[PDB]
């Protein structure tokens, strides 16, 4: 059959390169990441932060970020 | 024939499933492996979304992961 | 004492039958039972979704749906 | 005298709890069962809810379960 | 190096004492601890809610509760 | 060098860090101990909030739990 590709193992793929992670309650980071858990628990460097102000409007710079993966939507490998 | 919630997922692998995600947004895509959380890894996804003017598709995605902590419901060919 | 009714065991109860299923956020499923796991993960066939707009409206009927109990409010044996 | 929260819901089986769950629904309601994830079982229970005109009654439900994932707080003889 | 406090061994040495838990959902309880569980749940006796209508005001008292770890936001041990 | 989030976090202790909670409430505090959950204590706090009028300073706290099931992001030495 086709190739499996389990959510634990794409992310794995994404090791040292740069992913999209939209979190619940309107707010989405870009950042390179460096490790992750079967939580879905995320580190991330060289991070942007974008929210939503009156659209996708950058709200910050940070050098590195702990995303909880209680709180992860969705996240886009290769980063847009 | 009792219906495991797992194995309706399992035999949706490779095909196009609709996904309706915690907070209004839903995923159209091609299913390609999942885990007992329904977390998923979505192919060739077409994001909707609901704007002031009905659904309205509001992005195209190639690989992604949805969060199953963030899911709703799961239309198998939907 | 009285007869214990373990949560799994009332739903276990139900396969076969319409079910009621109130999901968080103002939506809520009618649909017969296949199947559930302990994460209280459903399989609905001949389903009736309603939602609130502007009372309980009808707005849409699917054949097969799978229900997250990561999001479930409330079960109604019975069906109404 | 430590109390176990489930050791407290144990002892209010078969008799009528108040249970507030997340998004301003409550359940008066009679305990027939639980399980360690605060799933529960209520029989012969009056839906209160929340409505522009107090708290109203504005259900009457038999035997329901309620998800644990969406309690907020349970009053043993409330 | 440092004590460490773990957060179980934290609310462990809160029983017998007057806390201050904050829930999600701008609900917030003081009230002496009785018990808890590896969940954080947690069973209060003692007990003021206090809501927020149009600041802080007090909503109720009560006996006995169990307040759901899964909608905990927030400890405060000393209450207040 | 793969970093491992709670290996992250166990740097930290001891140390202030920034953890941005749900709902909109975040927290500058010094990590006392955490666990898998992200359950968290933290000390000399100031409780950030959002008010009308930017970010307001509404509070501060001595030793408190921060429940990891409300936690949306942590930024060590923020």
């Amino acid at each position: 059959g086709g190739n499996i590709i389990l959510p634990l193992a794409l992310i794995d793929k994404c090791i040292g390169n740069r992913i999209y992670v939209v979190m619940k309650g309107d707010k989405e980071f870009s950042g390179v990441l460096r490790g992750f858990d079967e939580y879905v628990n995320m580190v991330l460097d060289d991070v942007q932060e974008y929210g939503f102000k009156a659209k996708r409007v950058m709200v910050n710079r940070l050098e590195t970020i702990l995303l909880s993966g209680n709180n992860v939507a969705m996240l886009v490998p290769g980063g847009d």
